[PDB]
C-alpha cells in the first residue's frame, strides 16, 4: 500500500479544513497538492474515506474552488471503480 | 513554472499511446502518474495542451477506465481557469 | 534530535484517529508509518507523548489491531526508557 | 508554496498538543515550523500561520515565549516584504 | 511500478533515436533502461518492453545485439516468474 | 513489496551482529535504523525472517536493550500475522 | 549518471517539439529543463546528438527563442569539442 | 548540522556580493538562510551567523534591513535557548 | 559506480540467507540486485558478481535458478561490452 | 529560484579561485554553474551572474574562455526571455 | 548516524570480497568508506571500522594498502576528536 | 568526475576559514563534512588544491584538530596520486 502518500494527502485536507475561505489561491494550493498524492494511493477505501472527507470541505471552500472539490471526489471515487 | 512535471506527465502520456487497449492495469498506472505530475504543473497552457492529449488518448484506453480519461481532462482544464 | 520524524508520526496518529474501526487496513498501514518514523526520534518526552496518544487510540480500532498498538506503544517507552 | 505549508501548519498541530513542559520539543518544533514557513511565499498563509503561532502562545514554555512571539513578528515582516 | 515503466519506455525512445555507431551511448541507455525494467512488477509492461527490445536490434550495433538480445530475455524470464 | 527495504533491514542485522555486547548506543542506534525499515516491508516471510533473526542477536546486545530487541522482534511478527 | 541525463534531456527535446509554437513560455521552461540536464552529460556523440536535434526544433519554436535555442546548441557543441 | 552551517554561510556569502537594489533577490536568500540556520544546533554557529547577518544590514535594501535584524536577533534566542 | 556494487553485493548476501521457499522475496532481491548490478561500470565487479551470482543458483527456487543463470549472464556480457 | 542562485553563485567562487591550468575541473564546475542557473527565474540573478561569470574570463584558461563568454550570453538572452 | 556506520559497514564487507587486483574498485570502495564513515559521530564505531579496515590491508593491493593505513588513522583521530 | 561534491567541499573550507579557533565542534564538524565530499571528487587538481588550502587553515585550527587536519590533506594527496 501507498500508506505514506495517503498521510500525505490526509494531511491536505486538515490544512485545507482550517483555512478561510477567502484564501482561494492557498486552496487551490493545497488541492494540487491533496490530488498529486491521492492518485499514488492504491488502497479502494482510502481513496473514498478520502473522497468523503473532500466532500465535507466542500462548504468551507470557495465557490469557485467548490467545483474543483466536486471534480476532485468524483475522481478518486472513479479511481477506487477502477482499481 | 514547474517544467520538469511537464515533462513527467507529457512522458506519461506518449508511453499511454503505446498501450495496447487490453493492458488496463498498466493504463490504470500511468494514468496515476500523469495525474500526479499533471498536479504540479502551474502553467496554464500546459494543463491545458495535456488535457487535450489526455483527450485523444481515450480512444486507446480501454472502455472501462475511458470515463476516469474524461474526468481526468476535465479536471485539469478546470485547473488552468482557477489558477 | 529528529523533530521532522516527531511531525509525521504525529500526523500519522491523527490520520489513524479519524479512520473508522473497520478500516483494519490502511490501521495496519499507518501503524507502520508512525513506527518507521517514531523510531527515529531521539526525545524521550516525544516518544511518551506519541505512545500515550496512540494508547488512547485503541479502543477505536479494530480489536486485531489494538495488540499491534498495545505493542508499539510499548516498545516507544522501551525507546524512550533505552535514551 | 503548498508543500511547505503543510509541514508548517502540521508543525504547528503538533506544537499545539505537546505539554508547556517539553521545553526541547517545543523549541525543535518551531525550529522545523520557521524552516517551513520561510519557504511558503505567500502573504496569506504568512499571515494565516503567524496568527496561529501567536495562540499557542500560552500553551508554550514562559522562555519559549518569547521565541514564539519572535517567530510570529517574523512572519509578518516576511509577509509584508511579498 | 508505473514511475518504473515511464522511463523505462523513454530509455527505449531515446535508444531509438541514436544511431547504430553511438555504441557508448547505445550501452548506457540499455544499462539505465534495464535499471528501471528491473523493478516493473506488470507481466504486461515488461512484455511489451521486451517485443519493443527486440525490434531495436537491428538498429544497434553488433556488439550490442547480443546484450539487447539476452536483456529480452530476462524481461519475459521476468514476466513469467510474476 | 518492498526488497528495497529488506535490504536495508538484513544489514542492520549484520551490523549488529559484529558489534560487541558493550556498545549500546551503536546497538540501540542500528535497532532504530532496523526497525523503521523493517515496519516498510510488506512480505510475511522477509519480517518473519528478520524477526528470527533478531531474537538470534538478543545474546549480542546489551542488556538494556535485550528486552527491546525482545519487542522488536514480537512487533515484526504480530506485524506479519496481520498482514 | 550520465547515460540519466541524456534520457531526461532528450524527453525534453520530444516534448518541446510537440509544443505549439505560441507556448513561448513552455517552450522556454522545457529549454532551461534541457540544457540543465545537457550540462550534466559527459558523452560527447551524446551532446552532438542533442544539439542538432535542437537545432532542427528551431523553426518550430517561438521567435523570442529561435535565439536561445540557437545559442543552446552552440553552447553543446563546444561543451562536446571541449570534453 | 554542519551541512546546514554550510548552506547558511553560503546564503550569507551570496548576500554580501548581492547589490542593494536585488530587494527579491535579497529576500529569498534571507529565505534560504534562516531555512537552513533554523536546522542548527551549535550554539557558536547560530551566533557567528547572526553577527554576520547584522554585518549585511547596510547591504541590503531599507525594507528588508527590519527583517534582517529581526532575523538576527531570532538566531540570537534560538542559540540562547539551546 | 562503488554505491551500485554496495547495494548489489549487498542484494547476494540477504538473497543467500533467503530460503528456497521465499519465492516471492528471492524475486524482488534479484529485481533490486540487477537494478544495482546496471549501473555498475567496473570489470571486475560485474565478474565478481556474476561469479558470486552463480553460486546462489542452487539456493533458489527453480524458476529464480534459471533467472540467476541469465542475470550471471547478462553481467558477463556486460564486463565484456565495457 | 534562490536555492538555485545560491549554488550557481557557489559554483562561480569556486571557479574564481581555481588556476588558470585547472582546465578539467573549470569545465566541471561550468557545467554545475549552468546546470543550477538555467533553473532560475529571476533577471537580477541571471544578470548578476553573468556579469560575474565575465569577470572569471580573464583568469580561466583560452578554451573555457569561450565557454564562459557563451554562457554569459546565454544568461543574459535567459534574462531577457522571462 | 546509525544509517552512515551502516554504509561504511558493508563497505567494508564488499570491499573483503574483492580480489587483490581490482584496485580501482577496492580504491572506489574506500572513498565510499570514507565518505560515511566521516559522518558517524560514534567514537566505538570509528575505531571498530577503524580495525575492520586494518584487517583488510593484506588482501588489497599495495598501492591502496597505504590509502588503507591512512583511512584507519585518521578514523582513529577522528574518534579521539569526539 | 563530481565536480559538485568538489563546490561543497569547497565551500566547507571557506567557512572553516572564517571559524574562530575556539568553536572547536563546529571547526571538527566541517572536517567531516569536507573529508566526506573530498572523498568523492576524483580530479587529482581538485584534491591537490583542497589538500593545499587545508594546510593553510591547520594553524587556525583549535591544536587538537590540527592533527586531523594534516593527516586529512595527506589523504587527499594520497587520493590524487593514486588517480
Amino acid at each position: 500500500m501507498s500508506g505514506d502518500n495517503f498521510l500525505k494527502a490526509f494531511a491536505a485536507l486538515e490544512a485545507l479544513a482550517a483555512l478561510p475561505a477567502s484564501a482561494k489561491e492557498l486552496q487551490l494550493e493545497l488541492i494540487k497538492q491533496f490530488m498529486a498524492e491521492a492518485m499514488k494511493i492504491g488502497n479502494k477505501e482510502g481513496l473514498l474515506l478520502l473522497a468523503e472527507r473532500l466532500e465535507a470541505l466542500k462548504p468551507k471552500v470557495s465557490p469557485e474552488i467548490a467545483v474543483l472539490v466536486e471534480k476532485a471526489a468524483e475522481m478518486l471515487k472513479l479511481l477506487a471503480k477502477a482499481l
